[PDB]
């Protein structure tokens, strides 16, 4: 048995089982426990419930009845979760409830609510994450697990119909924290899946799914700070006060020792005086602000952010916005008649302003991002108003959106892609741009050499739509070898991070395999399996198979 076989098989079937959550009375506790804080008051485990949702208030209360052992405390939220009040909860954590549905015994008719499903990134966690979730749901539609991916979607609307946003993780603590937006996209293509127009529920999901969107797009991305008004692009800047609770107690110590000792107190102390807004120290605040807009990011971490994110106005966030613009005109037009009212502020708007929004993004990109001599679309500082030289394989979202020209395409591949395409794939920045590492300045995850599932997976797709499918083998070909040729010499173990230069695996990079090989015709199947590296692959093929690798 070939070893891509072997590992294709147990991805798609024991480990997204491994991998799926579904919140049921008996399980509540074991979800809930979290050991990220250490507090009398996180000693006992928790769930926040929305103010507006009595009947899943009264389902923990249930469930933490039926097992006293666990001590299980059950909290409504406030109908305005402002930052403050976040902060206020930082030593009594907890989980925060999720979409639920309704079922009925058919022939008493007693109403039960049980968990949608939902799948974590590693067997290590038990909360249900942002992006992640969508690279998922597309590896999961794959092994037609439709119903948790499906679930997922059901999660994110609930999350930014009660929570305001789309969280990095379902937990007190991440309240004021999103990660990069894809809802669009995950809810066309679980939609594409159950069957489209002719299934009532699917089209009532697609709608839910996009009032939410709409809502997610003009609350959160296009809003209050995330928003810079003068270019109209928008920024990964959180809202939220003081220490993030949930990382190591040590995490910070060496930024704050300094400011500590400028104020002639201890660390604990100091961290204290921080927390109840009794420093007033301008260069701290903005650096918690540029630590949480990383979080936000979704890449924890790089030099890219480090010290910036939050007035970067990233190609990243960007590209998927003008993704929901065009998803978003699509939907109105096939959906709502061409004219949507946004049930919240009566705001009417049609197919065609949605377009007009988008066109206007991409120029506003190309203009303030776009540089026509090295193929990379750069990130623009807004606060310096400046442009980034940072090369990052995030410059690829602008083909996944379908945002680039044909021209910028053309520059992107012949130029920008070579300093970024490495033996196994695509790097998430240039060796140039990382810049030298040291002991004052250490390696990042998020940075050359390291390449990552969900850069992989955009950048295929992305390719693919501009008419490039045969570079896309390629560098799926260079990805597909280096999981297959770890997961042989590693005794079994798929992994978190690869450098392109357990029984669960890890959620996009299991995807990440399965998406990959759709591309991969029996003959580079059988290479794969034999462990044949890209190089040696590719010179033996006659030259017109070799083109199939743009080679």
């Amino acid at each position: 048995e070939n070893p891509v076989n072997r590992l294709s098989r147990l991805i798609n079937t024991q480990f997204w089982n491994s991998l799926t959550r579904r919140v049921d009375l008996n399980n509540v506790g074991e979800i809930a426990k979290d050991t990220k804080i250490d507090t009398p008051g996180a000693k006992n485990p928790r769930i926040y419930v929305p103010y507006d949702c009595p009947e899943q208030y009264e389902f923990y209360v249930q469930a933490s009845q039926m097992h006293p052992s666990l001590k299980l405390e059950v909290e409504y939220l406030p109908k305005k979760i402002t930052a403050e009040y976040v902060k206020s909860v930082n030593d009594t954590p907890g989980l925060l409830a999720l979409a639920m549905e309704e079922h009925f015994n058919p022939s008493t008719g007693e109403k039960t609510l049980i968990g949608y499903p939902y799948a974590v990134p590693g067997g290590r966690f038990n909360e249900l994450y942002g992006w992640d979730s969508y690279m998922m749901a597309l590896g999961l539609l794959e092994a037609n697990k439709t119903d948790v991916a499906r679930g997922m979607v059901e999660h994110f609307i609930f999350e930014i119909n009660h929570y305001g946003k789309i969280l990095n993780a379902n937990r007190s603590y991440y309240l004021c924290r999103s990660q990069p937006p894809f809802l669009t996209e995950m809810a066309l293509v679980v939609f594409k899946k159950l069957g489209g127009r002719s299934n009532p529920d699917a089209v009532d999901l697609l709608k839910r799914a996009f009032q939410a969107s709409i809502k997610e797009y003009k609350t959160v991305w296009t809003a209050s700070p995330r928003l810079d008004p003068e270019t109209g692009l928008s920024r990964y800047h959180p809202n939220g006060l003081g220490i993030p609770p949930e990382t190591e107690s040590d995490h910070f110590d060496t930024v704050l020792l300094p400011y500590a000792s400028k104020h002639g107190v201890t660390l604990d102390e100091f961290k204290q005086l921080y927390n109840d807004g009794k420093i007033k120290e301008p260069k701290l605040d903005e650096f918690f602000l540029h630590d949480r807009g990383v979080r936000e990011s979704g890449h924890d971490t790089t030099y890219r952010f480090e010290g910036v994110c939050a007035y970067l106005a990233t190609i990243d966030l960007n590209s998927l916005l003008y993704k929901y613009e065009i998803d978003i005109a699509d939907f109105i037009k096939e959906f709502c008649d061409d004219k949507y009212e946004d049930p919240l502020d009566h705001s009417i708007t049609t197919s065609a302003m949605w377009k007009e929004m988008a066109k206007i993004r991409q120029e506003k990109i190309t203009k303030y991002m776009w540089d026509d001599e090295s193929g990379f679309f750069f990130d623009y500082n807004t606060k310096i108003k400046h442009r980034t030289s940072y090369e990052s394989a995030t410059t690829f979202w602008a083909l996944w959106a379908g945002l680039a020209t044909k021209e910028q395409a053309q520059k992107m591949v012949e130029k920008a892609l070579p300093k970024l395409e490495m033996l196994g794939g695509l790097a998430a920045c240039t060796e140039r741009s990382r810049g030298p590492i040291s002991i004052s300045r250490p390696i990042r995850q998020w940075d050359y050499p390291f390449g990552w599932a969900p850069h992989q997976i955009l950048a295929w797709e992305g390719l693919r739509s501009y008419g490039y499918l045969t570079v896309t083998n390629r560098l799926a070909y260079r990805w597909l070898f280096m999981m297959t040729k770890a997961f042989v010499d590693y005794n079994g173990i798929v992994v978190e991070k690869y450098d392109v230069t357990a029984t669960e695996g890890f959620g996009w990079v299991n995807a990440s395999y399965i998406l990959g090989l759709k591309y991969m015709n029996s003959h580079a199947r059988r290479a794969l399996g034999a462990c044949i590296p890209p190089i040696s692959f590719f010179s033996s093929l006659r030259p017109q198979e070799r083109n199939l690798y743009g080679l």
